[PDB]
């Protein structure tokens, strides 16, 4: 109890989250606000999704690279500026010229793209970086989700035409769907950003949106931009095509950050602490011995180590918690807090029956398994835990959307912690109006009450013939998701 989570996820979400990330050993706080330390359990998740995404972009011929952390005023100006951090001094001496820390690397990378792209033969150019970027905002930070320094990948491609670039945009977007679904067990909604919310310089921005139903907040999970020729004009990225005509390249860029870990935690975490999809947990299983005063401990030890060797030989990493000075109940909580997917309990009653208790972290179901069946039952249960984590999250996402036709229905849905799907004319002017009015009518958290346009979903319902925009009364164009957000 006292060593566990003492705030309930539904009652005090913010304090629940802080306790989970600290007591599971994911995060350590730091003496610069908005900067957090990723402890091994957190960084292990990053490495897992890194290995997945690398394998998939390699099939698209994207290659990894590394560009400088810094950019000059000259390059940075061809295109954020209040959130760009500036280096001005080395030791006690001022720099000959101030240099900026990257908030994103378009201007750094595209500064040299013209030397590499001269002819249609040089296309497509497909690059990725795994790096950190810095956005020195003064909004309230949130570990993983909203931080001043964060780890990401950013991919950048250049193509001979629009069709090829746009196809890659949406190929990447589906890889993000898979990153979230297959490794983090998180469902997302694909869509297009509104004009007020798209990336600066983008022709259009596609997005994967997630939703945290316990506090009613959407979170942008990943992004994939069609840049058209906009950046090519700014940086003079021209190539000579097959007809000897100078053309601009069509560009994309796309990223996904350690925010994804925060979305995973907020999605699956419960009042016992962290819950990890097996694919991003170092230990799939912890084995906890129960001695119940037998005094024949070497029989228990010998049995638990047998189970450990059966799992490790099958390449299932695990831990046998044989620490003498702690009770089994202490150990149960210890590893539940840290999110281990499966606990195997071995006491004397179990030894006599040649079995063991296998306990799932997601729903705490326990079942007795014969020793010889442990490997197979473990393998299947790890698969089933992931399936259950995803399906439960998918149902909560489905349930968080209310379809509306008028503004009068909107504030009711927001106060029930919902997103709204609404018919919208998509006029950029209306975005600030909707934000203002929904914030005004909010009367409760420390995050904003404003509702904003999340995305125009790729999967559109029919737009009835005379449906009007829920806000302006003009004819509606498409259905758009709106909600409060991180
Ligand atoms: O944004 C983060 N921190 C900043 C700095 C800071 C400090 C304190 C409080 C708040 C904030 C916000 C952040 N922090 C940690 C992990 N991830 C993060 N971001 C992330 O995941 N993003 C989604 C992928 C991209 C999204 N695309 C776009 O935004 C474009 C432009 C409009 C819509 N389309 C990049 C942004
Ligand atoms: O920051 C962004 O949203 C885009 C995609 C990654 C690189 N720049």
């Amino acid at each position: 109890n006292i060593l566990g989570i003492t705030s309930k996820k539904i009652e005090n979400f913010s304090d629940w989250y802080t306790q989970v990330i600290v007591k599971s050993e994911l995060i350590e706080y730091y003496d610069i606000s908005g900067c957090y330390i990723l402890r091994p359990a957190a960084y292990y998740i990053w490495e897992c999704v890194q290995a997945f995404f690398n394998k998939e972009i390699k099939k698209l011929n994207v290659e990894n690279s590394y560009f400088p952390l810094f950019v000059t005023k000259n390059k940075l100006e061809k295109e954020f500026s209040p959130e760009v951090a500036w280096v001005t001094k080395y030791g006690d001496s001022n720099l000959p010229e101030e240099i900026a820390i990257r908030p994103t690397s378009e201007t750094i990378m595209y500064s040299v793209f013209p030397k590499w792209i001269r002819s249609y033969r040089d296309l497509p150019l497909k690059l990725n970086q795994w790096n950190t970027v810095v956005r020195w905002e003064f909004k309230q930070p949130t570990p993983f989700i909203r931080t001043r320094e964060f780890l990401w990948q950013e991919g950048h491609t250049a193509h001979k035409n629009e069709e090829e670039a746009v196809k890659l945009v949406f190929d990447i977007l589906d890889l993000y769907r898979r990153w979230y679904e297959e490794y983090l067990a998180v469902p997302i909604i694909k869509g297009i950003k509104s004009e007020g919310e798209k990336f600066g310089g983008a022709n259009f921005t596609s997005t994967a949106e997630a939703f945290i139903s316990e506090n009613g907040r959407a979170i942008q999970a990943a992004t994939s931009h069609y840049l058209g020729t906009n950046f090519a004009k700014m940086f003079k990225i021209e190539f000579e095509d097959e007809n000897e005509v100078k053309q601009y390249v069509h560009q994309t860029s796309w990223g996904c950050t350690t925010r994804s870990i925060g979305i995973m935690i907020m999605t699956h975490g419960d009042d016992k602490g962290l819950v990890l999809p097996p694919n991003v947990s170092k230990y799939k299983v912890v084995i906890v011995p129960i001695f119940y005063k037998t005094t024949d401990e070497n029989a228990i030890h010998s049995y638990c180590k047998d189970i450990e060797k059966i799992l490790k030989n099958a390449q299932i990493n695990c831990v046998y918690d044989d620490r003498a000075s702690y009770s089994p109940g202490y150990k149960f909580n210890h590893w539940e807090l840290r999110g281990i997917p499966i606990r195997i309990e071995v006491g004397p009653k179990d030894l006599q029956n040649n079995s063991c208790v296998i306990v799932r972290r997601d729903n705490n179901e326990k079942c007795n398994v014969k020793k010889e069946s442990v490997l197979l039952e473990t393998q299947q249960m790890l698969v089933d835990i992931h399936k259950n984590l995803f399906l439960k999250a998918k149902k909560k996402l489905d349930d968080s959307i209310v379809q509306v036709t008028s503004f009068s229905e909107v504030m009711n849905a927001l106060n029930k912690k919902k997103m709204v799907l609404a018919p919208w004319c998509e006029d950029i002017a209306t975005e600030e109006e909707i934000k203002k009015e929904t914030q005004r009518l909010s009367l409760n958290t420390t995050l904003s009450g404003a509702m904003k346009p999340l995305c125009i979903p790729l999967d559109q319902p029919p737009m009835p013939p005379n449906m009007k925009c829920f806000w302006s009364g003009k004819p509606a164009k498409r259905w758009c998701l709106f909600g409060r957000s991180y």
